[PDB]
């Protein structure tokens, strides 16, 4: 079997969806990879690193896309790329059909068989696909923020850590999960002050544990959000709910009653945000003023540590890699109920509940087309 | 006695040269503190705050330095201020008058008695006022360099501490003064391995036990430094030689050598800086390109967290601003050997002599304008 | 030369001047240590303990104040002892002569040799055997705090360290020396929030260094005192210097602004107390109220855990104890500077200038009594 | 539906069944919430905060008793109260039935449907409502032990953290559990060396990986624990067994080997004690001796840290709360499993098996009044 | 001038006395610097690592001697070197001439100008040179006792760290300074439980300081390192008297009383040893019983990591090389007291007082040879 690689077209996405670790295993167990020149350079992965573990390069997308039994990617195909999918070809990548039907269309349209990293679930309900992505953006979160709380930025002008005599920064984190934590050990580790909001004492009391005194932790009534909020010099949102929508938590009648030049940056904002005045921005337009603050709501976040992020997905997905490759996906899925809930599309059929309700029409097929 | 504090005018220039805190107790001491309206807003500062506190506001600049017989800055005064100067006034600031004829021939030509922060020197040696500008620095570089590694700004793109599986950022911070302590500390906070060179192995010996294996130490020979230097993702220059012009440590070949994408702050950039390819930069324009490597060369730094450094400034300047209006110029100075050295200017006496050898002509006289 | 060793008289003083260990040392140099029987009991040293390691246990008191060449104590000759000072004779303990015009005369009177403790100081300054009931007195006021910030003591009724989920107390500390230290470590060691303030900045840099993020500076000006003071559960007062009278740093108004229930522990007690509302109290009735607070200031407190108190004291006493014995008393003055600045009393003649200087007359007489 | 607080009537119960944080979520979802005027002083909440959240301020007790739907408290009804208890009522408190078969009449008499805290227990046998009691009475143990280490209180005076140069105290924790676990932590932050003792390994593990190496580890065999107590300044017994009675794993003839000034901490005595010389005592008579050791055995202890302590319960009631008024107790009882292991009474029938067998007759009624 | 290096002649001695790191220093400022083929071998430095920093390799121990004026090595010279040593030549190495009369007589009569390693000494009285080697010393110690504590070596047979619910070691480090220091914190890593013992209280604060409760401080007394000594499973000298003779603290009578395969490390072997029964072994006879305990004291320890310590010594020797290199030895030495310092020998003269009037007679001759 015959594995692929395509250069990611989306704007300002700079991951692959192999490394050279990934390309090596797969050789090894004699498959053939075949990535498209330059495909790895937005991760600093170059064209001869690829060659050394045994890929062939091949100079167009066309090329890989025909060609290719399995192609792996990053994001969700595009517009100009709907020509491409194929018939006997399996399609493993972020597909988030719920929010395009163009997308969800063009996929049973050309009767591709296709499986979301998404939707990629243990036993214990883990999503270890997203997993990854979560721990990069809670990280990032605690980076964007200190950065725009300069006054050069627009932001209050206060320093992360403070400096001996003076206040440091007071931080807090609305959510104890993975992307919670993350953040808040950053920020912790820059110096500042940090509180995180949760409503699982559980989770509260792994923080605490964690960190002895230094993380302090709130249980998330309104009522104490709303105090913790109004103190803050930085509020990270980071309640990713699985795939549900994200509750809005912070309202803008509350960021109103903010300290003027706070920064509030939204790490739920692929799907959907979790203040009200949430919105996604760009790399080049990072942040926008609501009432005397600074949102940060960049969208795909992840994108932007492409050498770390690249290596913490394309690690995560390595064993379904090899699993898919070695034994076509039916049997693969078959033997392994995690990678079958990532089953979407298969010659024209919609295998998704949660995708099939939502989206208008199609309905769903359960999974007896294994048969 | 009366003290009076003027908005500052230099462009991005966000401190003021006073707080509440100080105004109150001046104040308390019968003093009165005239403050230019608006003065204290690049610092989140109000005027209700400063009125609170015991002060006059003044609605214009000219009021201010006519009026007062100490005044406070920050900065050294800008031309547009150079007709504000007066004979009989205390001006207490940073001077930098090796760097500007035109400014030391406006205060030797209005008569004014004027004291630089930047050489008040204590027995041991020690510059108590730039310290606290060195840890805000010295903590600022290792946030501004964590944001440009991002691809999005033209860096290698990789996330300071990895994530798990995923190796951090590689960062080596040059010198281990109290600039290079504070970088090294708030990157290592954020998960980033970090090494610390310097020729000054006490120095290591403090590092090494402060944080016991986590922050590296290395003999900082030729030979070692571009051995360190070669494997970084970030590198952040550290080395502030307290009056003098700062070594050239890096130099352009030895960049040519780095990985593509790493970034270079140098935080000697007032003074020299201690890159061979620095060069002053600018908040909006804030990095250029030395062969495939992004140089990050920010003047002014402290400024941009005006929230932090204000207070960190006028925290250190406090007990000297006492003394001063207290007891005058002379006295304070006669009491106070490390105020002492600070005295640059008299009634058209220059009286600092690294300054008047290194400014051309003037010649120095002692102190002894002391009778 | 013999050496004898008193029970203390005075109530609730429960240590005692010398330790098994050093009766050892003293005894392998050939010399007579005279231990009047259950000295040792209040700090858990048996009779045995001492006989074991070669004194000679003896009845009463008078035996060992008539006999002993160089008598050892812990606190003052009080009232009934007054009949046993002798003339060839050396007394060392705490004097505090300043304190008790009776007390001097009597020493004065006899023609008794007598070096005080609290004023043995090195050429750097540093006053070594009050630092460690300074240790003793810093760690132990954290405890007390912590135990009378319970309701049922009076206290507000809080936790030093929370729960997860709720709030840690609030703790400041004003003063960062040796006993501030100590107080901020242990506070912190039990999960409080904890922020000193002082006046010298070099001091909140180590503290800052030590802890990392964990233990909150702030540059003590009376507007960041009162802001630190009125948010506080807990206050301790820590600011002792050298041989002054401590400024009274927290005023009655301030407290009357205070969270009702909050608590002060004086440790400045001994020598004058640093709040406005502070009065010795006694171990069985150590607090009392002052507008909605309570205020904990019992005087003498390292008498209260003797077991480490008296190890502390007397490992620090122990070779100023070696030289006396060894050499007498001018010859080890001689010899040793630190131990001269501790010379009170001779022949009739008072040999300290802050004390005659401040109790009248007497009068100084340098040192010169070491013809 | 309506929801009522009663000021808590027993001697030294200082908290109360619920904070402004949780009258606000309940108001916003359209219940009526009654609460006793100064129902909240013992916790340091007034009724200006109560009234605030939109609780409704009542005069007398009998008037929040009769118009609750649902009754609130934190203790169990005390003599004095028996006489309000209803019909058409749920009371949710902590119950403790078996220890009072006065009060178990009472509450099948008046036909009281009543759900006990201490018995509402999740799928995985956690005790959710406990947990946080633990915690803070873990944390307690500590305290309370470093105080009455004091020799001025009766033991042995030593220090828990010692002082460089000179031992710290030696604490011995029984029980690994979350209360042992909190009172080791607290004991260790304040310096002294600590030993957890259990039979389980896998918590030893915890707490050794916890703390690296700072908190010794031993398995629990009778030898090692005899030999663990005799080197000790302080134990601290933790092991709280889920609803039983509690092993007395310390023996009188155990206590007689002690060192004498030791102090034993029983935070099982609420349920029985784990040392056999334990009995129940009360915060004016705090301790008692038991040949040359002292015992404490505060009843109760979680009360005297009300602002803590009423914070840490009512974050754990909250959601069982909300379930109930929303819902009424049928429904959320069916709806919520671990709500159903809490019910107690419902119009005269005992619904408790633990407790029917071991209160001599009444006989259960499973769960089945769920028809 | 030319600066040469041989091969370390003297048996299990593998260090060399420069790096590529200062070949390349001494090169860019035009020295030639000639080594032996080989002499990097033992260090892992090959002959390319060094060409291709700019060294010049020789076939020949004779052709370095003669030929290089400035001539750097690690150990004295040996026997069959004494015929090298010539007139117009300055030696550079660790001398101990007090220990050998041979040596010292064949260095006068060659009239070669040599300085001590070990005798340059700052104004503060550091020994810069020697610090390194006392690190590598004391963080070697505890490797080494950890191994020889197994059965199998005929040790006790614990492990250092224990395993949860099992005690760890015990082990005690007598000093602490720069070695006891360093094998203290080895030692702790370890997971041992360690107590420092030092008659210096400041110290031991230190210490205490810098791992808050973990690593236990005892003032040292004979009858307190009794106490620790027989309780001890591992036991370092690390008391390391500068250049006298080290005190012998533990007796063979006190070995007598220590558990059954107890070990000891003597870290002050080199000059002297610091237990009674110590006694140089060798690295394949590294131990020897004294009664039941197990005696670790290889000479020349830092040896036996020479990848560590030939970078540790070459880095603080550099900038001493550089400045003879540059201004020859007079001159050097005039600019540099603590080089000065150093100076043993020139032209026949005897230059070092300790050594003169300690090695019966030559006499000195201050440094007046400094004409």
């Amino acid at each position: 079997m015959r594995v692929g690689i395509p250069t990611e077209t989306k704007n300002n996405e700079f991951r692959v969806a192999i490394t050279p670790a990934g390309v090596a295993e797969l050789t090894r167990r004699g498959h053939e990879v075949l990535i498209q020149a330059g495909a790895g350079e937005g991760s600093a992965i170059t064209d001869a690193d690829f060659k050394a573990a045994g890929a062939q390069l091949v100079g167009t997308a066309d090329q890989v896309w025909a060609d290719a039994d399995l192609l792996l990617k990053v994001k969700e195909p595009i517009a100009a790329e709907y020509g491409r999918l194929r018939h006997g070809q399996i399609l493993f990548t972020f597909l988030h059909l719920a929010a395009s039907r163009a997308c969800t269309d063009a996929l049973l349209d050309s009767g591709t068989t296709s499986i979301a990293y998404e939707t990629v679930q243990t036993a214990d309900g883990a999503l270890p696909l997203l997993a990854p992505m979560s721990e990069v953006a809670g990280r990032l979160a605690a980076q964007v923020g200190a950065y725009h709380l300069m006054r050069t930025q627009g932001g209050r002008g206060v320093l992360m850590g403070g400096v001996p005599g003076v206040e440091p920064a007071d931080v807090v984190v609305i959510g104890a999960g993975t992307a919670g934590y993350n953040a808040a050990r950053i920020a912790n580790g820059m110096g500042a002050t940090v509180t995180v909001l949760d409503i699982n004492i559980d989770k509260l009391r792994q923080l605490d544990a964690e960190f002895c005194g230094r993380i302090h932790t709130r249980y998330s009534s309104a009522y104490e959000l709303e105090g913790a909020v109004k103190r803050a010099d930085l509020v990270i949102g980071a309640v990713l709910v699985p795939g549900a929508k994200a509750p809005k938590l912070v309202s803008n009648s509350l960021v109103a009653h903010m300290k003027p030049g706070a920064v509030l940056v939204d790490i739920a904002i692929d799907q959907g945000g979790c203040f009200e005045g949430s919105r996604p921005t760009t790399y080049d337009h990072p942040t926008f003023a609501v009432h005397d603050t600074l949102f940060y709501c960049v969208a795909n976040m992840p994108a932007s540590v492409p050498k770390t992020s690249t290596y913490a997905l394309t690690n995560a997905t390595m064993p379904y890699v090899l699993e898919l490759a070695d034994h076509g996906w039916r049997a693969a899925c078959r033997s392994n109920p995690a990678l079958a809930k990532g089953l979407s599309t298969h010659e024209g059929a919609l295998l998704s509940e949660r995708v099939a309700t939502d989206l208008g029409v199609p309905f769903t097929e359960p999974a007896s087309v294994l048969a």
